[PDB]
């Protein structure tokens, strides 16, 4: 099996993990972050909103044994000291929010991983990878990789039909997105001087920035510069939807031609759906986006149209299939 | 002498309309109907949970409750036509049931001795639609039965006016992010109306849901009737809610600085304007019906082609609550 | 296999469906609610707390299709007027909340079924039964029986266990639980006149009354008249944990002897813990009453000794998991 | 002739105790230090998600910021020592960090030439712990390191004191069901005191957690020292607590009425009493350190034998603040 580690055992890393568990072919053998083995085997045998792991979780000398297995932990937070050339590691899932950057990530290398798999948008000279829109681009040398975001890789394959079959024009997003572990609990002081953020999550509609829309030229390239948006941050623990308002160039466009649409490029990263559910329904499901037929609108007036649409995604369980398919697909190619 | 009010409901709205009325010389709520007892009508007066403990005094006596000295009759009949408006010589009935909201249903109240109606929620029939300081210059004093629109329909109708005024509209889809409400399950459980959406626990979910506020805004202002569209997401926060509109517009080459310029210069006391950063629980009890946030405007531009965004801020009880009291106020000043 | 009707299909109705869908032996034929097909299927379907149904649902002629097996659903608010005569109804379980008694009850067994058992306290000359503390008290001639409430089912086994090993003098509980139907969405009028319930579920620490410590001798009769207490509501859409405090006979107690006797009680009714978990961790468990050995205090001034202890319990699927082995037990007999 | 205050942690109690000195004749905040920007300190004084806004004029200025026509610098300096309260004449301290409960580590202020500091936790090391109308008395001038207490100490004490004074204390148990606070998670994830169950996301969860609250009463009321234990659960609400108490008493055939009315006579600003069926909410902003509901009261009787429940209110934010200033006022006073 390929030999993986997790840096930062965190929502990302658990719940990539779990994921793990499931994939014959990909194997963690050690995860890094900034607590004791107490502590991570407890995160990982109990999660609010994803529910109690299946297996067995038991403390050990090196780290902790998950069914029968031995995994390795460390509290490295400098992560050109990991011993990843003596654990041969072959990539490490980079879910600690830290090295976000291909320069950054490049300490894994050092350290001797031989690919970095990061879990979030990064900066630099990188490909940013939404599986089953863009994967292909992919040949099996890179070193350094993104997965995306979540709400990029709910967005994708949505904008992709939109203009493959209709021929986007401009369009506008809103993400509303339940909150995450960048935000405080009570209003206090932001880390990053964001405003919004600093703002009590679970008590607040609070609205925020994203790059989903704006740099979705990364992940499709024929539609650079035609979508942006922004988040809506509300008190939901786990789960999001994605709403999209474009103007296309195909005309007297209906909502039957538009979910028909969407049905037809459906997968196992795009799902699709005609049932009137909402966001704790999507609860730990694995499609990476999944289009919800009973918000699609079109406002026509003369000759002049916008269409609206609308997918769900689970920021965590979404997100983390998406970047667990990427994680084997990049090691299948070497 | 000040204008006798009696509020249908004691509910969200009633309740808050009372509040709201204490605080406004003219107005004198004289009467109250419910479906449950003083000692409830009392208590949910005193205390509430997102809008604060209330100023006065309140003391349950025979017939009703004392607020700081002054009488309030109550009443427990769900027929409205039964209700002794003559007696209490009535001159305004906010109806704020959920329960008559129709200009037909809402005559009980006039059958009953009211002179006249106004109706907390848009409402089917032959009456108009009014948006305090957007269109209640069309009452003209004629009127027995009015509607004072919806939360999300006070909220928008001074936006979509300037973007009209100033840029022309053609053509806008709405998203509305409110606070939940009473007519939704705190369980999963079966809905009374078989929405399948509405009947979800509706504190632990982003759930979609239907509204007119766009399709019907013809109604507060015509010349732009059937050019917006949209739909709403009800999330977990108990009270305070945004508005976003996303349009298409006559004006090319529209900026930021132009729409918020805009914008501020149409403020007052229903269309308020802000820079800050704020979040829902800030607008909690705001008596705006409607606070433009210049921060969340945007402008898409490809090529010649423009999307412009924008959105406000309302506290779907208070900004709703505020402006149908001021509605109240102007239609019981025409019969004078 | 024995047939099952069940009358209103809510909360506990619903997730006594999905429990009976694994006991061999045990069929639902029928379900009683006041709406339509839709609506049952899609509650059916998609659980907020509890996760999306497992099997799959179909609406058909005069009910849903659940793989396979067709089950007849009828909106008849008086139970009598149901054709439980015809549908061959062995046992009825009442969930409506609406024939909370006897009396009330008989109304399905002169509708033609054959037994009844309510999914809460009842009033009248019946048997109150907590699954393996006092399920064998059944014989088999009784017609309506009470599967207790959800708070005597996590009480009774720990409330045993204090007395056999220790001797019960008197205590007091407060139950800190999930908010439920009964309550207000929003601060307004509650039907029974309760100023407490009327108030917004989901943003208080909501006190109220609870008749499951005062009424435990109906379960465990040597106590009767031991125990009183309340119940504390609170902002967790599921998932509850009873607190107790006792005096007790027996002298020199330590926490340890507590928490031996108790793991030494334990069954698939009554489990132990010593894991360091919180409400969301039991959501979906099926032990009636999880006692949690990490919570256990004695307090000592002389010889005189207060003992406290705590156990979690799902308000839902503890109850359901509960009512569903009384169910299959009551139905074995004759 | 203003007392000199410097607050240290511009956080939840450090923003409301500058809300409340405004309050307090002869006491001005000069000072302020955190970890962040005055954009962002200005902001959280502004805007508030559960105490609502502040309504003065607050404006960033050179040094800091400015509140309704009073300046106050602001610091960015984690190390204590290195602030400039020699420089600033400081009189005294309000440490709301969560960094120096300790007499030894808060020496750092007096060091830095504060003349005396005041901790808005429990505190280790030789100093007394204060809960205003309980024990501040105690207080005689030459002290220079003092604690507050906690908020459910502040909630405990009065309900423990008459308990024992009327009825005299055998032994107690405690529950505190609290809000959750900014030591907690918002969502599951590791926690920096290694603490498993504040590890969780706070606001999905019931979750257990210590307080020292009752096991170290004897430091507030020395007569019943180890007479009391107990812990908390921590609840989704933002802000609003609940404290259980079980005790056993000395005074025998006890009634409701007779703890009730004890507890009413001993009420003053610090200790109120209610018979109304009050929710967490309706305590929010209260300035009582311990409300105590009477409707909560129970007497369970067994024989001869009896166990003597009751409960008391506070918001852990605005109660203990609350009383934190009057004690911060009283130990300014001293000397004088
Ligand atoms: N949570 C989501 O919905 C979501 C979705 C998609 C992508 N992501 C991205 O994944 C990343 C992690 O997000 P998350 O929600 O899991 O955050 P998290 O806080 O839950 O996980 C971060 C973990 O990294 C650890 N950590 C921090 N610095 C470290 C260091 N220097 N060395 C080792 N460990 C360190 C922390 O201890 C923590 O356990 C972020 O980049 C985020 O944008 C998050
Ligand atoms: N809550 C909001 O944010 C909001 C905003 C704008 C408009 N509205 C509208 O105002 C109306 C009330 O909304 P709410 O949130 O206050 O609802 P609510 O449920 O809180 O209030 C309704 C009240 O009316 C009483 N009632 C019902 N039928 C009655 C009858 N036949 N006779 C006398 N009393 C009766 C109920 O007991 C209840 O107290 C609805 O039409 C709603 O659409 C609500
Ligand atoms: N929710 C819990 O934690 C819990 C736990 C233990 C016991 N219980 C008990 O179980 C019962 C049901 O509780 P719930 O939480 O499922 O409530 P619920 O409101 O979710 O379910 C009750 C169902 O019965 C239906 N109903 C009402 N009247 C009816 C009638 N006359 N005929 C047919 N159907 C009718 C309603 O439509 C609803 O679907 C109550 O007695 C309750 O006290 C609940
Ligand atoms: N919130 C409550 O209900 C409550 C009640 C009573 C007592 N307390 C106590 O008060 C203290 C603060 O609690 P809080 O809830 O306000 O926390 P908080 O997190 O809201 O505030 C702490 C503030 O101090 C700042 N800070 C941290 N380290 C610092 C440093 N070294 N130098 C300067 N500033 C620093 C942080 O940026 C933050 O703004 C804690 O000891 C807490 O236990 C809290």
């Amino acid at each position: 099996a390929v030999k993986v580690a997790i840096n930062g055992f965190g929502r990302i890393g658990r719940l990539a993990f779990r994921r793990i568990q499931e994939v014959e072919g990909l194997e963690v053998v050690a995860v890094n972050d900034l607590t004791d083995d107490d502590m991570l085997a407890h995160l990982l045998k109990y999660d609010t909103m994803q529910g109690r792991f299946t297996g067995e979780v038991e403390v050990v000398d090196g780290g902790f044994r998950v069914n029968g297995k031995e995994v390795k932990s460390f509290s490295e937070p400098d992560a050109s000291k990991l011993p990843w050339k003596d654990l041969n590691i072959d990539v490490v899932l980079e879910c600690t929010g830290f090295y976000t950057d291909k320069d950054k990530a490049q300490a894994h290398i050092e350290a001797g991983a031989k690919k970095v798999l990061i879990s979030a948008p990064a900066t630099g000279d990188l490909k940013t990878i939404v599986f089953n829109t863009n994967h292909q681009e992919l040949d099996g040398s890179e070193t350094v990789v993104s997965g995306a975001s979540c709400t990029t890789n709910s967005l994708a394959p949505v904008a992709k039909v939109l203009n493959d079959d209709f021929g986007l024009v401009e369009g506008l997003m809103t993400t509303i997105n339940a909150y995450t572990g960048d935000q405080n609990t009570q209003d206090a002081p932001h880390r990053k001087g964001d405003k919004r953020r600093a703002r009590a999550a679970a008590e607040n509609i609070i609205p925020n920035s994203t790059g989903a829309a704006k740099a979705i030229g990364k992940v499709i390239p024929e539609i650079d510069g035609k979508l942006d948006g922004g988040a809506q941050r509300v008190p939901v623990a786990t789960g999001s939807l994605t709403e999209l308002t474009v103007v296309l160039e195909k005309q007297d466009v209906t909502v039957e031609q538009v979910n028909e649409a969407m049905k037809n490029a459906s997968n196992e990263s795009f799902g699709y759906t005609e049932d009137e559910i909402v966001s704790s329904d999507v609860v730990g499901m694995t499609y990476g986006s999944l289009f919800d037929a009973t918000q699609t609108r079109v406002m026509s007036v003369g000759d002049r149209q916008l269409v609206k649409v609308a997918a769900w995604y689970d920021n965590e369980m979404s997100y983390t299939a998406q970047l667990v398919r990427t994680l084997a697909y990049l090691a299948e190619l070497s």
